[PDB]
């Protein structure tokens, strides 16, 4: 966030100048990552099983 | 200014020849120069004051 400030008046004092301030932004990222498994089984067991 | 002079009457005497004379002009110049002032004031003072 920027900061505002009280200023007052003067042609010559270090007061009575308006402050400079800044707004800023940052970056957030979605990065896709992979999640996986392998399940091995014998063909004979698939052939003999009474379910898919 | 030119100058006239009295003339003799001769074919041979140096007093018999009409003298040459001359007219001259000179230059005067108008040269334009700046005169100026800057008068600074706060915006708040112009806003709050009861006159233009």
């Amino acid at each position: 966030l920027p900061e505002a400030d009280w200023v007052g008046e003067s042609a010559t004092d270090p007061e009575g100048v308006i402050k400079t301030s800044k707004v800023t932004w940052a970056n957030r990222t979605l990065v896709a990552e992979e999640v996986a498994v392998i399940i091995p089984v014998p063909e004979a067991v698939i052939d003999d099983a009474t379910v898919e």
